């Protein structure tokens, strides 16, 4: 039984999950993802040492796979992230000068946004970029650019894809009382303020065993930061049990801008923490425990 | 207990895998490949459809991540396919011109060997080019170049790079008394008679319950049109019987020529026939009794 349907039944935009060729080429992976989920995600097929590992060659053969399969099979598409300091080839943290460091990241955007320009429901365009006692990371683009590298960012994201939901994205939102937390949510507001068109903030929830429930709260916290739309972003938790998971879907449904969830994979060997079973579904693609309470949950 | 290690005390090169990035960084895949297989193959990463997406235009990204990991674990590297009329892009198939298919032939052999030349063991130069019945499958490089695209292939292989072993590789040569497995043995010794440089016949081995019995006629067979080398690539066994298995180790142990074996992935999931349970570890990545009695028979 789908959990697509039943969170689109309660009036949310869909329940994602990441991907790429190799999955849909092996194991159950199309096949529930047809069933069961509305939306994929580049497992890695966006990301920038993937697709610009040297300036101006572009790699976009798995991406375009990625979106292929998507559209053939009636599925919403995720990609990112557009700026970020992970998996940053060497060429582009080796820049100090303003102008090309600008150009370069620009350029990258409007590459990227423009191959699929209409086809891409939201775009992460700037990730990973606070520290956790919320100052601002300072990555090759903060030092050189300075802070006006997301307003520009963001910017020139929106004039590439006018259509697309551009998003903010950070991980360790998932307490209200913690101060990277909070420090987004005044960052945000400040920026759309002045005109930065920010739509979303992306929250990547990687969860411990008991960590769903601080969720609750922090979810309705990112919210006040007044952006149309919140999303849970490549979700997983470590043991996958039912009542972390149900607490992460219901703060979900209890957050008015909340338009849906990405797990992070589909079975559990083919997650990046695989000892920790953290997915919803097992080896054997069978479904756990964890799926079904979250069907039990949407139906209700 | 290392399959590769123990595989090499009876005197072959090695025991090997399919993988690739997102195999490396999910799962125990590296874990299990670090310490049991001593040769890595792409599963995806060097194809046509990976690397020349448009003409010319080279995308390296998958292939160089694969090619590093492997020389920082100490790893043989093999690769391939670069002749293969499946995952080839759409522009290639539509070239009607003979002289034009030959140069972007030769180009894309070129390219891709030159790269790496001197890192890898061995190139699929040419795969799947036999029809069931013996005859050469029509392909677009056999209707427009005609026969001669395979020796054109394997010349301009070995320009690119003298140090690699160059493979030809095709399935269902399994059977001693099968057509196809008689037709490729046929012809590869008046390919070589005629000095084509093929030094290998690599048997994509995907069988059924029952078949592996087989493999002890069918690969001295194929041992006798005189390549230096042949393998067993691209291993998976439907059922994962000890029995098929061991079968097939010693089909390899028993041919002089036979300088090793490739498994089709590492855990039963990732398999592109998963429901078949078809490889050596599990769902959990636990060793099944088909590894277990791969060890004892390398042991004996």
């Amino acid at each position: 039984q789908s959990v697509d349907q039943l969170i689109k039944a309660r009036g949310k935009v869909y329940f994602g999950v990441a991907t790429d060729q190799n999955r849909l080429t092996t194991g159950k992976n199309a096949a529930i993802i047809q069933a069961d989920f509305g939306m994929v995600w580049p497992e890695n097929s966006m990301k920038w040492d993937a697709t610009e590992p040297s300036q101006g060659n572009f790699n976009f053969a798995g991406a375009d796979y990625l979106v292929n399969w998507a559209q053939q099979n009636g599925k919403l598409i995720g990609g990112g992230m557009l700026v970020w300091h992970s998996q940053l080839p060497s060429w582009v943290s080796s820049i100090t000068d303003k102008n090309t460091l600008t150009n370069v990241m620009k350029n990258h955007i409007t590459t990227l946004m423009t191959r699929y320009k209409g086809k891409i429901r939201a775009w992460d365009v700037v990730g990973e970029a606070f520290n956790e006692d919320g100052s601002l990371r300072q990555t090759v683009f903060l030092n050189v650019i300075g802070e006006d590298y997301i307003p520009i960012a963001f910017q020139t994201a929106r004039a590439a894809d006018p259509n697309a939901k551009l998003y903010i994205m950070d991980y360790n939102l998932d307490s209200a009382s913690y101060p990277k937390t909070q420090a987004i949510v005044n960052r945000v507001k400040q920026w759309r303020a002045a005109g930065v068109p920010i739509d979303g903030i992306g929250s990547q929830t990687h969860l411990s065993a008991g960590q769903g429930a601080g969720v609750l709260q922090a979810l309705p916290l990112l919210a006040s930061a007044g952006t149309p739309e919140v999303s849970i972003l490549m979700l997983d938790v470590a043991g996958a049990s039912p009542t972390d998971y149900v607490n992460v879907v219901n703060a979900c449904l209890n957050v008015q801008s909340c338009v849906g969830i990405t797990v992070f994979g589909v079975a559990d060997p083919d997650s990046w923490r695989a000892s920790t079973t953290p997915l919803l579904f097992d080896g054997n693609f069978n479904p756990k425990p964890a799926y079904n309470a979250i069907v039990q949950d949407l139906q209700q």
